[PDB]
């Protein structure tokens, strides 16, 4: 029972949009996924209300839940946790039971200076728990992506080769009540799949 | 001493990017602005470290500050407050001393379902304190903007005629250490100015 947690307090990063599409992909590979929504506004949970999501959704009300992900969601292969926006007993909650931690970040000057808090929480664990960086909403602004890329290594943690581009299908898809794998955009699906491939590799 | 507060817990909305460019505009009209940074990571405060911002920056450490905006920043015409990401004693803090409240929102399916919490806090005030909605990062996805527009009125509060478009100059400009009024993009500046005109009108 491996646990993947997408953490990063700075909102408008990509956690939920990432969690949906990525787990959706993991489901399409035979894995019995179980996404846990912790956001106080159950954003992902609402989106799941529309149509039957490829994965099973669980709404955790308090830290007392994020901690049982091990004993409760034991029947599932993966247990993806959609972090909230506030570093309370939730960010440290995930890291404590998770087996892998993804930090979604945007190519912004200060939208990344909020991830560092997470990287520090991981330290407290080392048993050590795996962790990588996820470049989301990647816009093609050369000069800054480099700024992001650089400041990412100074954290010690590495980031997946692939980065989710800031495409339209990601916003529209969620609006409807489904992922991008429910569209005709091969590009969007592409990266998601190659990224999901990397995620599974991490467990080798 | 009129106070304008940009509130909205859901991050990645536009508060800081809005506060910079808008106050920057207010400064370019003779107004003695004073922006208050409350974000725990002082994002706007950092950006201000680069070059001399058109306005004066103040870093408030705790709720004990947001409350003195009246007695402290009395010499200034306007006192713009850049809200944080967590609805604690900060969101209710602003509304309690502010004279006008701007709620930045993005054309996302659930990135707006976080503003409502704010609208409820205003109720508690009614003396009543003015409030409007700000459409930021406006992307041209017809179908959803309408979804946003509609769900905005059901809140009772109206939104400025003008909406900040999701332009590149806004991200790059901040990266450098200045607003858009420090570029050659007439479009970006445009809306900001017309929006700033509306903001001042609210005080008639
Ligand atoms: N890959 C992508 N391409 C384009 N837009 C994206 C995107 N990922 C996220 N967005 C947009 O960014 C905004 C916030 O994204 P998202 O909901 O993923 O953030 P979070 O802040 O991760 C959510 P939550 O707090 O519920 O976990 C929305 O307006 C969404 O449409
Ligand atoms: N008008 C606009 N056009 C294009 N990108 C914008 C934008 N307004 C904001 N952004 C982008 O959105 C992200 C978050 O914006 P911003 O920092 O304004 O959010 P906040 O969440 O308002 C910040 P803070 O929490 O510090 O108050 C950044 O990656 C930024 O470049």
């Amino acid at each position: 029972m491996k646990v993947i947690s997408f953490l990063n307090p700075k909102g408008g990063s990509g956690k939920t949009t990432a969690v949906i599409n990525i787990a959706t992909a993991l489901s399409r590979s035979g894995y019995n996924i179980a996404v846990v929504d912790t956001d106080p506004q159950m954003s992902l949970t609402n989106w799941s209300k529309a149509g039957k999501a490829a994965f099973d959704v669980f709404t955790a009300a308090s830290e007392k839940d994020v901690y049982g992900i091990r004993k409760d969601l034991a029947d599932y292969d993966f247990a993806i946790v959609d972090g909230a926006g506030s570093l309370s007993v939730i960010t440290s909650a995930a890291v404590m039971v998770s087996d892998l931690v993804i930090i979604p970040v945007t190519p912004s000057p200060l939208d990344f200076s909020a991830a560092g808090s997470v990287v520090t929480v991981l330290e407290a664990q080392a048993r050590k728990v795996e962790a990588r960086f996820l470049i989301t909403r990647k816009i093609e602004m050369a000069t800054m992506l480099n700024v992001l890329k650089e400041s990412i290594k100074d954290t010690g943690v590495k980031a997946f080769r692939t980065a989710i581009t800031q495409r339209q299908v990601y916003v529209k898809s969620i609006l409807d009540g489904d992922s991008v794998f429910e569209s005709s955009d091969g590009a969007a699906k592409g990266e998601i799949e190659i990224l999901t491939k990397e995620i599974v590799r991490i467990f080798e």
